[PDB]
């Protein structure tokens, strides 16, 4: 079982206990860190932070303690429009120019691997997504003759039937691909105003609409497109995505005003640390929707869909269940890295859950 962990860059520039850094992670909890967003200049692959050769350098020294421990960078991300992302796929000399550039940085900096998080690719990319997986991996194949490790190449996609049908052709990259973390927590999306679970684990009995709407589902459909089982990682989100309710209708369907108020370390509208999430669940009343099994929380005029412990393990047996190569878990940086957040004095406690039924056959 592969145990794939996220780290985003900027979680550095967190106020207090919010700041974290390579520093903090436990070299045996996953198998694979991903350090989160290069950026590309000049048809290139290149850094972003500043100090990215110094954080890059840091968290490739916990290999030091664990020599089993691989390490991927990811290309592309959130704040990377995937216009741009486009441009360089489609004229196959730029393509040509960032593959070749790729190698040589992972190299220096000490990767294992290049991770590419073009975030969504359109209905006139697909063609293009298959070039450059497949070109790219043919450049590391090539690069493993100088007698070195091959290096390893994944991708994260998403997890929406329409997303998937337009941009993807997942039979021909799954082929090329080392493994491929399906994004299973973009379910309620950024669009309606109406409460709801953003990573449904199932169907939810209660809902005969968009039903492609939960990891169940969108797994199925990767398996029957053709994505092979141990190619496959479920995304297991470490966050919550919060609302600011337009009235006291707290069940399933209520009303929204918008987004819920910031996380006071985490500081973005709409979703907060799970550590952030713990300091607030004191004061709330929690309810579990049986059907998705998952919870969430309100308090005065905010409403909270979460994971927890449980739904986090549910997740893992299930993806165990079904033979999936592993799980992923967006943000290390967003689960109790210190552990001095949510009660018991364990550290990173959700991805500990995962790991724990990850070890169990």
């Amino acid at each position: 079982y592969k145990l794939i962990c996220y780290y985003t860059s900027w979680s550095q520039y967190r106020e207090g206990d919010g700041s974290c850094f390579p520093d903090a992670i436990d070299p045996f909890l996953c198998t694979h860190v991903i350090y989160s967003f290069a950026n590309i200049s000049n048809n290139e692959i290149d850094t972003w932070e500043w100090n990215d050769v110094t954080l890059y350098d840091t968290l490739n020294t916990l290999k030091n303690r664990n020599p089993k421990l691989k390490t991927l960078l990811s290309v592309g991300g959130w704040n990377f429009g995937p216009e741009r992302f486009s441009k360089i796929a489609s004229k196959t000399q730029s393509r040509r120019t960032f593959i070749k550039s790729v190698p040589p940085f992972l190299r220096t900096h000490g990767f294992d691997g290049l991770d590419l998080a073009w975030l969504y690719p359109g209905r006139r990319d697909k063609r293009h997504l298959t070039a450059l997986v497949k070109e790219m991996k043919a450049e590391f194949a090539r690069e493993a003759q100088a007698g070195t490790e091959r290096l390893l190449l994944s991708a994260a996609v998403s997890a929406g039937k329409i997303a998937i049908d337009r941009g993807y052709d997942i039979a021909q990259i799954s082929r090329h691909l080392d493994f491929i973390s399906l994004l299973t927590y973009d379910f309620h999306g950024a669009w309606r105003q109406t409460v709801g679970h953003h990573s449904p684990l199932f169907r939810g009995n209660s809902d005969a609409s968009s039903r492609f709407s939960n990891a169940d589902y969108a797994v199925s459909y990767m398996l029957r497109l053709g994505a092979p089982a141990n190619k496959l990682v479920m995304g297991i989100p470490t966050f919550g995505r919060s609302f600011t309710l337009a009235s006291s209708k707290t069940d399933v369907g209520a009303p929204i005003s918008g987004p819920g108020i910031p996380g006071r370390f985490t500081k973005e509208k709409g979703i907060l640390a799970y550590y952030e999430i713990c300091d607030f669940l004191h004061g709330a009343t929690t309810h579990r929707f049986r059907d998705q099994q998952v919870p969430y929380a309100t308090k005065g005029n905010q409403w909270v869909a979460y994971d927890d412990q449980e739904s986090v393990k549910n997740k893992a047996r299930y993806l165990k269940n079904r033979q999936l190569a592993g799980a992923m878990v967006w943000a290390l940086d967003l689960d109790d890295f210190r552990g001095t957040f949510c009660g018991q004095n364990l550290t990173f406690p959700l991805t500990s859950a995962v790991k724990d039924v990850l070890a169990r056959v």
